[PDB]
């Protein structure tokens, strides 16, 4: 009759870091957190997290933001302020600032967890976890609860097989075979090849499950180290490895997915790319990330809407749709929309052609537009006849194409060549 | 009187008449309320009337259900639930039994309000609209209270010019130059028409502003009352009409809409077919309900939806829309979805062809299928290739034909023909 | 797997079965049914059933009433409507028109639309602690297809409960409902092991005996009285202890569980939260009870007329009171309750927005919902004059009506 | 007509809920002060959102001039429950305190000009501008009519207060019309009014604007070098001097239930004015009246235990006189006496506590006596621990103010070697 694998989530806290200044989106993110990027045509990526804690059992959030972000503090409050404090279960805002050790010496990710030390340790939890707020992933950290406890390791980290020409932006480990962390390294300019696989480096995941008491003396520790840089990759997690507690916890032993054949999917969303990628999957026929599970449901700001509403064109004439999603509040006039991902509320006038296209909240689409493979931003206003995805050179001139082609309109864009955005 | 304006919706309190069997509807109430029917692709009827309440400043609302109905409590739970008593709000749950008179003499509308009586006075209420749970329209019943208050009415019926062929059922009333009731006939065989217009009929909507101590009072005699029905149109409206103490308050008055140029709308929903083109309004290119106004907007339970999804065919090929409306949680695998409108979670498989159709929450609609003209009920599993709206006779064998030629299809039906549901 | 326990509840629905009549309360269910009847000074008994499976992980949960039933639609509305159903987790309102298992039967079209694993069968008008989640975890190693929740009573009232005996794996030997006679449990004459009226199903199993038991025309439809026999006699039913799952702060105690069937009862189950160690323990965040939530001011005292202070002694007083001096002993005070000058209560639960008026003296006492006691009135010391104005029970525990007053000629308005 | 009804629907309330300072000493350095604790259940702030519920302004943006954790988290479970799509919302509205020289501080303007592009999307025809951290109620609904029908630009509402203390406030002339002809903000000699020289017209910090001309004065004003960017200290004279800013006198708003009373309005800018405004509530008559369901203030609905009171350690009961006790409380018999205990208190026994405010989570331990003071939250006191008796030994070991009020906080404690855990 043990109940340990109920009890474990009841007794930890999860800590989710939301966000330290960052500029690889782009204008993405220029009045925008990324944990607060819009994804899936009706989510924001920190409900990945957040609801990856709900559906593991933890009910008790703290939600650390590293300045005042506008657009993600109101999705909290409007989609993850439904809690009952009496019922053990809330999500906290807990402000952190960027804190300097120097001149050009920042103070790293436990910095921001140290700030706030006294808040937590009220929580009372045993047992904390630690997670990244900008990720898209489904796991089950009641899972790599059990594990953690069952390895009897003071701080386990999840991992994950990737592709060796990216791992320098991650931290790197080698573990043993019983899951052991017995070297690690954090972004490494040349990254060590997993053994028996030169083509893969095991990386983490920046998803970590500590013993509690255990974190609040290194934490303590580290704030008075003269010599860190108050970083989980960079500091903490290396010294912990030395002392031999630390532990590695594969990420397929939680990963929630629905086809068991398949890959494990998790998404970092750390180019423009790689984010219009993530978000044209789940309009494909048979996409990676399964939205329709109702094991593991997304939880979300339930915006009202009206239905998604297609109109004749001009001339009477009907539309056509290809593998494409069309969320709530959308107007859609005749046009091809085709690999599209349509958010809420977007307009789509006449004799229009969308071909493998992100459009965020509230775009207008002016009569006789084409675009191809680009993300236009919220609210952007496009012109009449205006043609995008077609011409390389004339795409960059007026805004930003990333190296793989993909373009990326805002209304400040579109204000300075000249085209009103109101 | 400086302030009336904003003060007489504090003082009121709205009692939604939801008891309503709508019986013309067919089976599409047989195991629903009426004002618990779908609408829209994502409400229920009652919404209007409430949604109407909250924009008009009157946040006190108790619905009266006069039987156990399990849809209509649980969408009231879902999506009306969201009020704080302390701040003198809340939409109270208030069971009435049908009761007889005798053998088979029905009461009426009145006496489910006599029987939550006591609830009701501890209201404190000033002034109470009585209002009808199963009619669709935009009303701004502040502006109603105003007049009512103006013309020192001990109650003022909301009235509506309507075509005389359709006016026998409804309450229609003749006013003088003060908007003063002077005649009134509940449900006329041979509806007056109105002095200026033989055309029309100037028809009571079931919408009224009383007096809160003076229906109180006219309550407690119809009770008593041998000879009354208990009904609001046939018994008391007469009787205040007689007594010189019933006015009338003309639509156009409170009526919202974005068009000033516009018809009044209002639909009563009483036969399939009215309902039918009620939910085909919307997705016309003009169509004459605005649904997209934010100034007057209508609450319903905010269900977390995927978005619409639109999947190639078996062949690979693309889909065609034409006028419609598709809720979320949709996902049409190709498929030709013309003047349509499908409510939440509707799956359209391959090869479809979906003509001038309502299709109602988590409709399974199989490979190869044609449907027209036709409503199809709550989670209703079409089998493949099953073809409805091209043969009349064959329709009205299987499912319920309407006698302008629409089609009604429920579980049940298809279940009956051996289809598994 | 190692992950059982906490999937079971995830594959739970709970049916509370919330039509209770409780006819032994006299006037205090006349407008207002069992479950609905307030407790704790904050609470309607109800509470307990839905704050317990809560706690034990199960988040979808099936409410079945019948009688008086609006104040209890009202509290769910108000305090059990805040669930989201995306994350799978609704509080329904399931209305019945035969027994217990008929109300469950009529809703039967609903509740297999739930597609649950396990159904858990819980009656709302009890007070108790419980971790189902335990319980479901015994109900699957045991291979039950239906788990009682059990427990030792005193033999003299063992005949209001249905009686088991069980062989040495807690499977259940013979039941007999309600017995005239009942058995004593083997080396305790004293106790009978008596059922709880609380069970676990496998969903498909309890389906199939229900259809069965609906086209019996010689059964009552009754939980105990008919599906229980009917089970034991083909092996399939396993008995819970309680202790097993009996959620309390202190593990030397014995198992809290009240079914407040008198009012003598109901008065004394409330006082014990105002004692200085209360049997039952509403301090405990690890279980906590969830209710409406009702926006009070903060509890007031004020001085009397003659500008004395107040006394209060092991007594508990909600939000919205207002207290003028007076001495308040071993009672217990609902919201809004309104206690004037030179007052003294003792040994008195009194419901919400009740108005004690000026030189009262109550002693063991229950007054109902906003009854107004009229200035100088005395009850609880003199026994024929309390029977002739109010009802007094055996044990002399008054109860109070507005009802009551009226008909004496004190204005209740 | 229904100008009155609509004039709220068409406005947006911002509360200024920022400004760093230190008035209040200990009492603030860990929240904000409109985060800070009142009447035993409430935060100051909720007055203000209160005032525009009951007002009929349900849009509200909260400016939080720097990252207050508790008033962001007190906004996230009292006043979160807005339906968006029903015209209705508080927004937090982060704005960053600005230096326009070496010790020039950017004022209060400055905090509205920042989130300019969020406040135009509301698209409202009227600003309400609000303080965040005052105690009163108001209808601001009466305050728009009068802003209306004066024809007025900006509306500010005003008071007269004593001359003595005019020194901290905006201080105004007006003619027969209530149009404002002289403005001094915070002068050193305060003007006394006409007919009164005890007396200066005060301004309250509330205002009334024009939408559309406050977005244009905002935006000259962020371009102007000699500007502070302070509503009173800069754009009150500037648009005095246009003849465009009206006076709106408290009493036509004000709301109270005795009408032959003094308007209620209390700033709490010393430890001594909040130490006797929350003492007011335990009072026979409260000045201010929290009983008022026409006028209910909504705040943060706190699950919590009923008032326990128990025996002490020797059996014996406990006394109180003129008291409030919140929910949580646990007293241990003891006396208590004109004093405010928030919710989850702890007295054990042998306690003597004599006008004191007891913040939540306060654990008083055995045999203490505590006299005119203020407990912040979760203080523990030590047993036999005394307050309020000895003047010299309290202002060693804590704050004292001028009059003799001592505050004590959970630091206080530790630095005197008190375990506060
Ligand atoms: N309809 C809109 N028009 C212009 N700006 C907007 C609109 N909606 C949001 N914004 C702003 O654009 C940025 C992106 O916000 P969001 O899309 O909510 O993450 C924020 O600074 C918003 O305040
Ligand atoms: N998916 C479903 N399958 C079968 N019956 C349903 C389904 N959804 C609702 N019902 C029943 O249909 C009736 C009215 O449904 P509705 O008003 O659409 O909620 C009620 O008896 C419901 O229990
Ligand atoms: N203040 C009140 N005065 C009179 N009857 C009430 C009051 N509050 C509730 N009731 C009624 O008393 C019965 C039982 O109330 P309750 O305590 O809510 O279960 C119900 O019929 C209520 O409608
Ligand atoms: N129980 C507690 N013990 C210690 N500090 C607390 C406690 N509750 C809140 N605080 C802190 O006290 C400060 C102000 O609290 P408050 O404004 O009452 O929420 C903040 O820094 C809180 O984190
Ligand atoms: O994950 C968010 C963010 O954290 C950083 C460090 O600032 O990296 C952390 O997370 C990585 C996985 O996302 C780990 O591999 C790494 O060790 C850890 O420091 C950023 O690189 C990352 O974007």
């Amino acid at each position: 009759h043990l109940m340990l694998a109920r009890q474990l989530p009841l007794k930890s806290v999860a800590l989710i870091l939301a966000g330290g200044r960052g500029t690889r989106l782009k204008d993405l993110t220029n009045k925008r957190a990324k944990p607060a990027v819009h994804f899936g045509g009706k989510f924001r990526i920190i409900d990945f997290a957040l609801s990856n804690c709900i559906n593991s059992g933890i009910r008790r959030m703290g939600v650390i933001t590293q300045y005042q972000s506008h657009t993600l503090v109101q999705h909290i409050q409007r989609g993850w302020s439904f809690f009952n404090e009496e019922m053990n279960e809330f999500v906290d805002l807990l402000p952190a600032q960027q804190r300097m050790k120097g001149e050009n010496w920042y103070r790293g990710t436990a910095d921001a967890v140290t700030q706030n030390l006294d808040i937590i340790r009220r929580y009372k939890a045993e047992y904390v976890v630690i997670l990244a707020g900008d990720h898209i992933y489904k796991q089950d950290y009641s899972r790599m609860l059990i594990d953690h406890v069952e390895k009897g390791a003071r701080c386990t980290v999840a991992c994950m097989p990737v592709p060796i020409e990216e791992a320098s932006a991650f931290g790197v480990m080698a573990v043993d075979e019983n899951d052991k962390i017995i070297e690690f390294v954090e972004k490494p300019a040349n990254p060590p090849s997993m053994p028996n696989d030169p083509s893969k480096s095991l990386a983490s995941m920046g998803i970590y499950v500590f013993d509690a008491d255990y974190l609040y003396e290194l934490l303590e520790e580290d704030d008075r180290d003269e010599n860190s840089s108050h970083d989980f990759g960079k500091d903490l997690i290396p010294k912990i490895t030395e002392a031999g507690l630390a532990y590695a916890h594969p990420f397929p032993l939680s990963c929630v997915q629905s086809d068991p054949d398949a890959e494990p999917y998790w998404r970092d969303v750390g180019t423009l790319e790689a984010y219009w990628k993530a978000n044209l999957d789940l309009a494909s026929v048979v996409p990676e990330l399964d939205m329709y599970d109702r094991n593991w449901p997304i939880r979300t700001y339930n915006e009202s809407l009206p239905p998604a509403k297609f109109v004749q064109d001009r001339s009477g004439s009907h539309g056509m749709t290809l593998n494409s999603l069309v969320s709530g509040g959308c107007v859609i006039s005749g046009s091809v929309v085709v690999q599209s991902v349509l958010f809420s509320r977007v307009r789509v006038n006449s004799f229009c052609n969308i071909d493998s296209a992100v459009l965020l909240p509230e775009v207008w689409v002016g009569r006789s537009c084409r675009l191809r493979r680009c993300v236009i931003d919220r609210a952007c206003v496009i012109p009449e006849g205006m043609v995008i995805g077609e011409n390389a050179e004339e795409d960059a001139r007026r805004f930003y194409r990333s190296e793989e082609g993909i373009v990326l309109v805002t209304r400040e864009m579109l204000r300075k060549l000249g085209h009103k955005q109101e």
